[PDB]
């Protein structure tokens, strides 16, 4: 048998059980991973929580760097240059938490030899994510100034060591002084506290940018920040509203758009930039190029034990982590 | 002295209110324009319904062609005919307009194609070209597709090697919007997944890479489900009424969609932006790209049968006002 997080309700933090489970068995385009070391996100909340809907029981987690142990059986293996014994890293595996897990070949790359288990499970998921936002969402260019809430966070370190790599001026918000400090050694030319009120808030962006506000904002924070982002962008920048750290954005009369400058609002999913096993290994080519230029560092911000998935989530959505962590098995 | 439509309390078609008023000097930078053909747009109604505040009272409309009649202090002379989408009151016998939101009307373009080509036509460039810039291959929806705007984003699109489909409400307006181009016209949506489901079959499953929705309320929700993934919904109208607040993670689940709400205020920023958009629009007419027909026309005084027959959606094409 091996351990594994399972939930069987949903609910708080405490729902997280270590238990025994049968390893998985990989099934068709499927690779049987040994982890490593496992990526926790804020996403895994909403799962388990019960926000996002799945069927229970489930073991929760989809972002894990490990070996592979097998390989799924019939016409798996002639579709897919990984084999048995390579270090590999994924962001869609199924029961993540666990010693072993299932993943898509398709949406699974090799690691590189350089890069260490801990750093690939801390960076994949929030990496792609962090591609697709500054190339695809809106492709930043060299002049621009971007905000990134939680600049301390996870995807935030890499939002805005990536921008700042590719030329863009990067405005963050972050909740603590300590966290300023590591969102400025990211390369954030200016870190401001949260907005108390939108318009307040706005003003500061205005400052720092002439007036002009910023052309993008990469806002994964949601209730508490979503009106002060749409008050801070330039004419016809666009809002991506990634995620919900603070709480769900209530809905947006489209008008406000028009006001806010005829801008664009946008809330993407991994799922619609991961469409292909082709677009997949090309986000996660140019993350890794990134890491190994050192466009990018990916610290580990913090480590657990499996069986602690439980003080992780309290820690995460206490606003108590920095930067990417990970769940040791 | 001159006539005008004016507004003093804000409501239906109902308030618009004769009135005559003294003939007005232009300000600085601006154009007297002696009306020869005023243009009819949804948002006169939107100001006259006081959906758009503006402080009261007010003459209605921004459309106007006509002869400069005189110049504010500060290449447009007194004598020269113009066209612009930016006047204040333009339901007049004479009105004003920035001479840089102002273009001078090609000398074989009549005064009323003007005006039914001008503030949509401006409208129908930055929706195709800057709001989400259309390519060949590509395949849009456009609600309306025998309104003003629809018929020249329908025959522009078309121009630029873009696929139409359209909505209309008549068997009429049906054959209008193909003959501007229109692939396929089909009825406005009953159900938003069912009528997703045709856009998806004609689109080889795809969904279409953009929606033009003018119409708001009755056709957003099969606008959003009838995107391609990371598709644009460029809602830049109401027509049958404002849009319900709407949840973001309504766009993620539309298959991480943009949604945007334009207005041609932040399309014509400069001179230098308003010149360009009317140049292209003008080249397009002059090449017959695109033909503006105009649609309809009333006579000044009859400015409440215009906004009548505009919102019962009996209007067909653009519409002008005539002194
Ligand atoms: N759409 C997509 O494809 C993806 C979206 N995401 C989303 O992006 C965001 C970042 O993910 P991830 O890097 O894993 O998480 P983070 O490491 O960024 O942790 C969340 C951070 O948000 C800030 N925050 C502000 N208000 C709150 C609050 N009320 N509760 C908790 N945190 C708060 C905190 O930092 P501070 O001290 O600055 O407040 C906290 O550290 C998440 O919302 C996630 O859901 C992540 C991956 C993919
Ligand atoms: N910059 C911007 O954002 C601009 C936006 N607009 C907007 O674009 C839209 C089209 O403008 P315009 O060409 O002047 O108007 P149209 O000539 O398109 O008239 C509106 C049309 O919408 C259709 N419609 C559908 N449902 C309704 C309803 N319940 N009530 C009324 N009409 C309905 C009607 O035709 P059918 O028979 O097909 O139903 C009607 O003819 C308007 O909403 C306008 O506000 C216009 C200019 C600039």
């Amino acid at each position: 048998s091996m351990h594994a997080i399972e939930v069987t309700e949903t609910g708080g933090p405490g729902v997280l059980r270590h238990v025994d489970q049968p390893q998985p068995q990989p099934g068709h385009g499927e690779l049987l991973i040994k982890a490593e070391a496992i990526g926790v996100n804020f996403i895994d909340t909403y799962f388990r929580s019960g926000q996002y809907p799945r069927e229970l029981p489930f073991v929760i987690g989809s972002e894990v760097c490990g070996t592979v142990e097998a390989v799924g059986p019939g016409v798996t293996a002639a579709d897919t240059a990984i084999s048995v014994g390579d270090r590999v890293v994924s962001a869609s595996a199924n029961g993540a938490y666990a010693e072993f897990c299932t993943a898509p070949a398709s949406l699974t790359a090799k690691v590189p030899d350089d890069v260490t288990s801990e750093v690939a499970a801390s960076a994949l998921l929030k990496g792609l994510t962090a591609h697709y936002l500054l190339k695809s969402v809106y492709p930043v260019k060299r002049g621009d100034t971007v905000l990134v809430h939680a600049g301390a966070g996870g995807v935030g370190l890499i939002l805005t060591q990536w921008a700042t790599h590719l030329g863009v001026r990067v405005i963050t918000t972050v909740s603590t002084a300590e966290k300023a400090k590591l969102s400025k050694d990211a390369g954030a030319d200016v870190v401001l506290d949260y907005p108390e009120d939108a318009w307040q808030f706005a003003g500061r962006v205005r400052e720092l940018t002439g007036g002009t506000g910023v052309q993008a904002v990469y806002d994964g924070v949601g209730a508490t920040t979503f009106d002060a982002s749409l008050a801070s962008l330039a004419v016809r920048g666009t809002l991506a509203l990634f995620g919900a750290a603070s709480g769900p954005v209530p809905p947006v009369d489209p008008q406000r758009l028009n006001a806010a400058g005829s801008v664009y609002l946008t809330r993407p999913s991994l799922f619609h930039f991961t469409r292909t096993g082709e677009e997949f290994s090309w986000r996660a080519a140019e993350l890794f190029d990134a890491i190994n230029s050192e466009a990018i560092t990916v610290a580990v911000g913090g480590r657990y034990p499996l069986a602690d998935a439980l003080r992780a989530h309290q820690d995460l959505e206490a606003r108590k982590t920095v930067g990417s962590v990970v769940l040791l098995p």
